[PDB]
């Protein structure tokens, strides 16, 4: 329904992230203050990252299919 | 981890919501933009307050 909240990032990690580590990604909601992508991981856990970050983009241009 | 993100309101319900729905609540990080009660309801879904309605103070107080 439409007053779900949204998951929001306050804080990035600086590190890339292991690949095999990597399930999916999303991208945060524009409402949240700062520009999130959150990798979600093998053992169900989400990890904010800056998606001006150049691996955010490589990493996310590998995942993605045309 | 430390780097997780947090749940965020940004619509509020427009109706007070049943009270029968509800199977908890959590308010908000304090570092979202919006303060926020989300309720969880029986079906699984979350529904953002405004912990300034009386209604929702009423709620938490009886949970």
């Amino acid at each position: 329904g439409p007053y779900h909240p949204s998951e929001c990032c306050f804080t990035y990690t600086t590190y890339k992230i292991p690949r095999q580590r990597i399930m999916d990604y999303y991208e945060t909601n524009s409402q949240c203050s700062k520009p999130g992508i959150v990798f979600i991981t093998k053992r169900g856990h989400s990890v904010c990252t800056n998606p001006s970050d150049k691996w955010v983009q490589d990493y996310i241009k590998d995942m993605k299919e045309n």
